[PDB]
């Protein structure tokens, strides 16, 4: 579809058998997800923006389904405000900017 | 153009009669730029983002060119980590996300 940016670019995902709300994001390299309990092993990171530098937990080869597209690829959790769907899953999806 | 996510969309803006890089930024509700020198008045502001809050000026109805479109709008102006275009801007030039 396209999604025009007059509100927040919000979908519905899927992940760890649970459905949220996140932004599609061109502006993240990576995708941070809030506070969830995931199984398996990770690894801390520590991601800078706007305010400084919040605490996550890197997962690696994690299955997300963004409206009914399939992706897998890292995601990092933590104490963000916001789902946040970057660029490492955007491009499995085939999203581009146009204008 | 069309523009693919494999790396940063990033582009060229010119504000203030001078060229800086940005990057276009849809998670991004407004427009925040690193410190610089912007004539006319400003406001002093605040505004989150994943780390916490930052104090900004604030400058309205500023002419800024983004990859060859122009747009009118609020800039703000302050210590985030990098130029960002946000979706105040970005509705302007007539982007949209598509997949
Ligand atoms: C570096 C360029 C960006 C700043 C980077 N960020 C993406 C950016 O879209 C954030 C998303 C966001 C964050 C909090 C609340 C809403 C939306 N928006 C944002 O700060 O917008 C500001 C200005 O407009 C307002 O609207 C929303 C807030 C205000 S990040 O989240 O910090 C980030 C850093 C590192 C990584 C890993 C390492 O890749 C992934 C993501």
């Amino acid at each position: 579809p396209q999604i025009t940016l007059w509100k927040r670019p919000l979908v519905t995902i899927k992940i760890g058998g649970q459905l949220k709300e996140a932004l599609l994001d061109t502006g993240a390299d990576d995708t941070v997800l809030e506070e969830m309990n995931l199984p398996g092993r990770w690894k801390p990171k520590m991601i800078g923006g706007i305010g400084g530098f919040i605490k996550v937990r890197q997962y690696d080869q994690i299955l997300i389904e963004i409206c009914g597209h399939k992706a897998i690829g890292t995601v990092l959790v933590g104490p963000t405000p916001v789902n946040i769907i970057g660029r490492n899953l955007l491009t499995q999806i085939g999203c581009t900017l146009n204008f």
